[PDB]
C-alpha cells in the first residue's frame, strides 16, 4: 500500500549489501528484579505488539520498486517463558540463549518473522525479558517507548482495569508527511543546501589507516562506557558559561578526532532523531538520520570559537534535517557501495530507558545497536556537570585497550583547558606521560665516530689483507693490492685532467670491474662521482650534466657520439687497467666534501640531484658493518644500477671490511634466472632485492632451484618498497636466508631504518607489511601532526629524519632544500628532512609506513614525481591540460609485486582529436623511459569532484580491446608469442601489433614471459628483448632472426 520513507530506503539498500545473517536487527533485554506474573506479561506483550501498527509490516519486491503494507489480520505470538532457572547452573546460559537468537538468518528476505520476544529467568526473584525487532520497523527512540507500552497495560492490568488505548500514530500518516514534503519547495531548498555542503564538505577521516568500509560491516561492535569523574569538565563549562555545554562537548571531541585522525579538516556524521515537529513523534517506525558534518579546526582559534562555528552550521543543519542523508548520496556519483561521506558519527542521544514497575527494578541492557562500520562516539553532558561518553567501534578498526588510552587523551584535553581557558586550539597535546619518554629513548642513537673518509676506510683494510681477493668480474680479479694501485693510477690519471677536490665526476660506464674502480679513484681524488643511466635519453643526460657542471665524464668509446652535442665538457675513455705505479693514499678527500650525487625526479619538471656529504655515507657504512658484519669470507653482489642511491653501499662496504665484490653481467639485475646462475657461479653471500623484484625471484624458484643457486646466501637485503610479510615468508620457506627491510629516501644516506624480517621478528607481524623499524646511527625518526606536535603510537604521522645522515641538499636548487630541510622545533639550529612519508609508532617502538602526503610514487622501487610527467606532458604541441596516474591496467598482470603501469590523460587545447602515438613518440627524448606512460587517452575534459578537484575515480581505465585491429599474427612465432601474450594477460590476442605493456604487461610480467618463451623455443629470450619489442610482431623478428 505504502512506499519505504524516512530511514528505511536507506535502511534496506543498506542490508542488500550486508554479507551477515543479522546486521540490521535491534536487540536488547530488560533486567528486571522481584515478584513478576510472567504468563499475564506475556498477555501483556501481545497486546502491546498489536498497537505499534509498524511491527505487522510486511513488504514486497515490487520488480525493482520496494512496497510496504501493515498486515492487519496477522496475530501475535504469545512470548515463550522459559523455566531456565533452577536447571544448568549460569544464568550465563540465557545470554547465551540470546546471542544465539542472533546468529538465525533475520534479514527480511529469509521469511522468518521480523519480531521476537520470550521471557527468561526463570523467578530467581530477577528476570531476563529479549526483544529483537528489524531496524526497518524500528528507532532507537520507539523500541523504549514499545517497552514501556507493554509495561503499561502489564501495569493496568494488575490494578483491574481495562486494556490501556494505543499511544501509537499510524505510521501511514508519516508516509504523508514526507510525500507531502518530497512534493514540496522545502524538497527543493534542502536539496540545494546538501549540494553546497558537498561541494564544501572535507573529505573522510578515520583513527583506522585502513580504507573505510561501504559495507557488510559487523553489528557486533566494541561498546565502551566511561565517566570522567575529575570534575574538571564542571571547572570547565563554568569557567566559560557563554558556550551551551552540549557545546563544549563536542568542540572537545572534535579536537580528539582531529587529533586521532591526524586530519584539521574532516568529514563526520551527525545523529538528528527527527522525533520532535513531526507527526512521526509518537510513530512506531525508523526516523532517524545521520548527516554529514564538517569539522574545520582552526589552530589560531580559542575552545568556545570553535563550539560556536559548530553550533552555527549544526542549527543551519537542523533546518533541512528533513533530506534523508540516502538522497544526498545519489545526488553525488557515488552509489551502491561507495566510500561513505564521514568516518565517526558523533552523537548526544541517551544510552538507556526506564520503566516504573511498582516494587520492580528495571534495567535495560543493549544487545545490538545496529553496524558501525568505523568509529561512534556519544556524549552526554548533564545538568550537574559531569561528563560521560560511548564509544561505539568497528571490532575489524580497533580494540578496546588502545581505545581507552585514547579516551584518557580525552580527559587530558578537558584537564587543559580546565587550567586555561584561553588555551588556543592549536597549543594542545595528547601526549601521554611517559610516552614522550620512551619516544627518546628510541631516537637515543647516538654513536661516537671519528671524522673519516671513504677512501680512508678503504685504504686502512686494504693494509690490513693485501692479499684477499677483493674485485672481480667475469674478465678479471684483484686483489685488495692490486685494486689500490688501480684506483691510485686512475685517481692520478684524473687530477692530469683537471680533477681537483671539490669538483665532480660523471660516470656513464657499462658495469665491470671498471665501474667499481673509476668511483673509488673518483672519492680518491677528493670528487664526488654522478652515475649515468645511459638507458635515458640524450636530452635528459644533457640536462644532468648542465645542472652539475663535472669537470669530467668517465665512460667507454662508443658512447660519446651521444655526448658531442655536449659544450666545453671533457671525457675520459676507461675500460682496461693502467701501469700500476704504487698503492699509497693521496689523502685528499675530506669529511665535509660531497662523496656523490644522484639526480631523483622532481615536481617541477625537471629532475634534481641529492648531495650526500663523505661524512654521512661514512656513517651508513659504519652502522651496517656493526650490525649486520662481513668477515671476507663473505662475497658481495654488485647487482644494483649506479644510478640508484642503493649500489653506494654495495660499491664501498664490501672493502671496508675485506670480503669480495662481484660484478653481475649487464641487464642481469632485471632477470630472475641470470641472477641464479650470478649468485651460485661467485659464490654470493649478500645481496639486495627491492620487494617487486623479490616477488619476481621468489616466483622464478622451486624449492630444488632454490637450493642450487640460494644455498651460500648469508644476508638479504630489502627496500624501496612496503615489503609485504607473507612474500618475505615465503623466501624464509625457500632459503632461510636472513632478509632485513631497510628503510630511507636518498636525502639521507641510503637507509635510515632497520628492521629484521625473517625468524621470531617475522612471526610476530600481525600486518600486512614488514615494520620500517628502527633508526641507525646518529639518526631520528620524528611522526608529527599538522601542527607540528609529537604523535603518540597508534597515531598517523608525516615522518621527519634527523642526524648526521642527512644530504647536503639539492644541487643548485637552494629554494627546494629550503622547503624540505626545515627547521627542527625539538632540536634548534638543526634541520630536519621531510620525507613525505605517513607513518606510526607501532607499540614495540618500531615504525610503521602507511603512504605518501604527496604525488610520489614507487612503482617497482624506482621513484616517480607524476608532477615531473604532468608539466612535461603539457609542453607538448595541443596539449592544454594532462594528468598522469599509476594503475593497474589489467587484474589477470597483478600475479604480485607492484603491478601498476603509468597513464597519461590528456585534453586538448584546439579540441581537435591529438596524435598520442607521435605524442608518446615525443615523450621518449625527454623522459627516462620507465617515466613514459605506457597508454596516453584523450579525453573531452578532466573529470571534476563536487568541490572542482581531480576525480582520479572516474578516470577511465585503458580498454583491452583496441578499436583498430591490426594484422592477424602470422604462422610460426607470431602465433606462438600471441598464445604467450594471452596466457599471461588473461584475454585472446589475436593482433599482431598487440603491445604487452599497454595489454597491462609490466617488467616482472615480462620475466616470465621471456622464461616461457626460452622454453618454447630453443633458443634464449631475454627479459630485455620484451622491453625493447614490445610487440609481438616486434618481438617475433627478434627471435626468427638467422
Ligand atoms: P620494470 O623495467 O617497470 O621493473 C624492473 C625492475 C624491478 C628490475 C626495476 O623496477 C628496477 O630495477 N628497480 C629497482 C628500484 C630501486 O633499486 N630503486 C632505488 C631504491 S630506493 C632509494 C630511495 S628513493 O628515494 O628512491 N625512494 C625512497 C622512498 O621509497 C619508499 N621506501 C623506501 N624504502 C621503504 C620501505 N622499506 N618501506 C616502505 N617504503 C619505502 C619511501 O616512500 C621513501 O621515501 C633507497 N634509499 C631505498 O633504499
Amino acid at each position: 500500500h505504502l512506499p519505504l520513507v524516512a530511514a528505511q530506503p536507506g535502511i534496506w539498500m543498506a542490508e542488500k549489501l550486508s554479507e551477515l545473517p543479522s546486521a540490521w536487527s535491534v536487540a536488547h533485554y530488560v533486567e528486571l528484579t522481584g515478584e513478576v506474573d510472567s504468563p499475564l506479561l506475556a498477555r501483556a506483550v501481545v497486546a502491546g505488539l498489536a498497537q505499534a501498527d509498524t511491527l505487522r509490516m510486511r513488504f514486497t519486491e515490487d520488480n525493482g520498486e520496494v512496497w510496504q503494507w501493515v498486515d492487519d489480520a496477522l496475530t501475535f505470538e504469545l512470548p515463550e517463558i522459559i523455566d531456565l532457572r533452577t536447571n544448568i547452573d549460569p544464568h550465563g546460559t540465557a545470554q547465551a540463549l540470546m546471542q544465539a537468537d542472533l546468529q538465525q538468518d533475520l534479514r527480511v528476505d529469509s521469511g522468518k518473522p521480523l519480531v521476537f520476544h520470550q521471557l527468561i529467568q526463570v523467578a530467581d526473584n530477577r528476570w531476563y525479558w529479549y526483544q529483537r525487532y528489524h531496524h526497518l520497523l524500528v528507532d532507537g527512540f520507539s523500541f523504549p517507548a514499545i517497552t514501556r507500552q507493554i509495561a503499561n497495560i502489564y501495569c493496568t492490568w494488575l490494578r483491574g482495569e481495562p486494556t490501556p488505548a494505543s499511544p501509537f500514530t499510524p505510521f501511514a500518516d508519516v508516509v504523508e508527511e514526507y510525500q507531502q514534503y518530497r512534493e514540496s519547495e522545502a524538497w527543493q531548498r534542502d536539496a540545494a543546501f546538501w549540494a553546497e555542503q558537498r561541494r564544501q564538505l572535507p573529505p573522510p577521516a578515520s583513527l583506522s589507516p585502513a580504507p573505510l568500509p561501504g559495507r557488510s560491516a559487523s553489528a557486533d561492535i566494541l561498546r565502551l562506557k566511561l565517566e570522567f569523574t575529575d570534575g574538571e569538565f564542571r571547572q570547565l563549562a563554568t569557567q566559560l558559561s557563554g558556550v551551551q555545554r552540549t557545546d563544549l562537548a563536542l568542540a572537545l571531541a572534535a579536537l580528539w578526532l582531529g587529533r586521532l585522525c591526524n586530519r584539521m579538516d574532516y568529514a563526520a556524521g551527525f545523529i538528528f532523531m527527527r522525533r520532535l515537529g513531526s507527526a512521526a513523534l509518537t510513530a512506531t517506525g525508523p526516523v532517524l538520520n545521520v548527516l554529514p558534518l564538517g569539522i574545520h579546526i582552526a589552530a589560531q582559534e580559542t575552545l568556545p570559537e570553535l563550539a560556536t562555528r559548530l553550533a552555527a552550521q549544526l542549527k543551519k543543519m537542523r533546518r533541512h534535517q528533513r533530506y534523508d542523508a540516502e538522497q544526498i548520496v545519489r545526488d553525488s556519483g557515488r552509489a551502491a557501495g561507495d566510500e561513505p561521506l564521514f568516518g565517526p558519527v558523533l552523537n548526544i542521544k541517551v544510552f538507556d530507558y526506564q520503566l516504573d514497575i511498582p516494587d520492580v527494578q528495571a534495567q535495560t541492557h543493549t544487545l545490538a545497536t545496529g553496524p558501525v562500520n568505523d568509529l561512534e562516539l556519544a556524549l552526554f553532558p548533564d545538568v550537574h556537570g559531569d561528563l560521560s561518553i560511548e564509544i561505539l567501534a568497528n571490532k575489524q578498526r580497533y580494540d578496546e585497550p588502545t581505545l581507552i588510552q585514547h579516551a584518557e587523551r580525552l580527559k587530558m584535553l578537558i584537564a587543559q583547558f580546565a587550567a586555561d581557558p584561553a588555551l588556543l586550539c592549536g597549543d594542545v597535546d595528547i601526549m601521554l606521560p611517559g610516552e614522550y619518554a620512551q619516544l627518546a629513548q628510541l631516537n637515543a642513537t647516538q654513536v661516537e665516530i671519528p671524522e673519516t673518509t671513504l677512501s680512508a676506510l678503504v685504504a686502512e683494510q686494504a693494509a690490513k689483507t693485501p692479499d684477499a681477493p677483493a674485485l672481480a668480474d667475469a674478465r678479471y680479479l684483484f686483489s685488495y693490492r692490486e685494486m689500490r694501485e688501480q684506483v691510485v693510477a686512475l685517481a692520478n690519471l684524473l687530477r692530469e685532467r683537471g680533477v681537483k677536490p671539490g669538483d665532480s665526476v660523471a660516470v656513464a660506464l657499462p658495469r665491470s670491474v671498471f665501474l667499481t674502480l673509476a668511483l673509488h679513484a673518483i672519492v680518491e681524488a677528493g670528487a664526488a662521482w654522478l652515475p649515468l643511466d645511459t638507458g635515458y635519453p640524450d636530452d635528459r643526460l644533457k640536462m644532468m650534466l648542465e645542472d652539475a657542471r663535472p669537470s669530467l665524464l668517465i665512460t667507454t668509446d662508443d658512447q660519446l657520439p651521444r655526448f658531442s652535442d655536449v659544450p666545453n665538457l671533457t671525457s675520459l675513455c676507461y675500460n682496461a687497467p693502467l701501469t700500476p705505479q704504487g698503492s699509497a693514499p693521496l689523502q685528499l678527500s675530506q669529511p665535509h666534501h660531497t662523496a656523490y650525487i644522484i639526480f631523483t625526479s622532481g615536481s617541477t619538471g625537471r629532475p634534481k640531484g641529492v648531495m650526500v656529504g663523505q661524512t654521512a655515507i661514512v656513517n651508513r657504512l659504519l652502522w651496517m658493518q656493526n650490525h649486520y658484519p662481513l668477515t671476507g669470507e663473505d662475497v658481495v653482489a654488485q647487482k644494483t644500477p649506479c644510478s640508484f642511491d642503493v649500489s653506494v653501499w654495495e660499491f664501498f662496504w664490501p672493502f671496508i671490511a675485506g670480503a669480495k665484490l662481484v660484478m653481475a653481467e649487464p641487464e642481469a639485475h632485471r632477470d630472475p634466472l641470470a641472477m641464479q646462475q650470478f649468485f651460485a657461479e661467485y659464490g654470493v653471500t649478500t645481496t639486495h632485492f627491492v620487494p617487486s623484484m623479490l616477488a619476481a625471484f621468489v616466483a622464478s624458484l622451486t624449492p630444488q632451484t632454490a637450493r642450487q643457486s640460494c644455498a651460500t646466501l648469508k644476508q638479504v637485503f630489502c627496500s624501496g618498497e612496503a615489503l609485504p610479510a607473507d612474500l618475505c615468508r615465503e623466501w624464509q620457506q625457500l632459503t632461510g636466508a636472513p632478509l632485513h627491510n631497510l628503510y630511507g629516501p636518498t636525502e639521507a644516506a641510503v637507509d635510515v631504518s632497520w628492521y629484521p624480517a625473517f625468524g621470531e621478528e617475522l612471526a610476530q607481524v600481525r600486518g600486512s607489511s614488514v615494520p620500517i623499524g628502527y633508526p641507525v646511527w646518529n639518526t631520528g625518526l620524528r611522526i608529527l601532526d599538522a601542527m607540528m606536535h609529537p604523535v603518540p603510537p597508534g597515531v598517523a604521522g608525516d615522518l621527519y629524519l634527523t642526524g648526521i645522515q642527512l644530504a647536503q641538499g639539492y644541487l643548485g636548487r637552494p629554494d627546494l632544500t629550503a622547503s624540505r630541510f626545515i627547521a627542527d622545533p625539538f632540536a634548534p639550529g638543526e634541520r630536519m628532512y621531510r620525507t613525505g612519508d605517513v607513518a606510526r609508532w607501532l607499540d614495540n617502538g618500531a615504525v610503521e609506513y602507511l603512504g605518501r602526503s604527496d604525488d610520489q610514487l614507487k612503482i617497482r622501487g624506482q621513484r616517480i614525481e607524476l608532477g615531473e610527467i604532468d608539466r612535461v606532458m603539457q609542453a607538448l604541441p595541443d596539449v592544454e591540460q594532462a594528468v598522469t596516474h599509476a594503475c593497474v591496467i589489467n587484474q589477470a598482470a597483478a600475479t604480485g609485486g607492484d603491478a601498476r603501469q603509468l597513464v597519461g590523460y590528456l585534453v586538448s587545447q584546439s579540441g581537435l582529436p591529438l596524435d598520442t602515438s607521435a605524442l608518446q613518440a615525443q615523450l621518449r627524448e625527454t623522459l627516462p623511459p620507465h617515466m613514459v606512460p605506457v597508454v596516453l587517452l584523450q579525453l573531452p575534459q578532466l573529470p571534476l569532484s563536487a568541490n572542482g578537484k581531480l576525480d582520479r575515480k572516474a578516470l577511465p581505465l585503458p580498454e583491452l580491446k583496441a578499436q583498430a585491429p591490426g594484422r592477424a599474427p602470422k604462422a610460426g612465432s607470431e602465433t606462438i608469442i600471441a598464445a604467450a601474450f594471452s596466457s599471461l594477460l588473461g584475454c585472446d590476442v589475436q593482433d599482431a601489433d598487440a603491445d604487452f605493456f599497454a595489454l597491462g604487461g609490466h617488467s616482472l610480467l615480462a620475466m616470465k614471459l621471456a622464461a616461457q618463451l626460452s622454453r618454447q623455443v630453443a633458443r634464449q629470450v631475454t627479459p630485455g628483448q620484451v622491453m625493447v619489442a614490445s610487440t609481438v610482431a616486434k618481438l617475433a623478428t627478434i627471435i626468427d632472426a638467422e
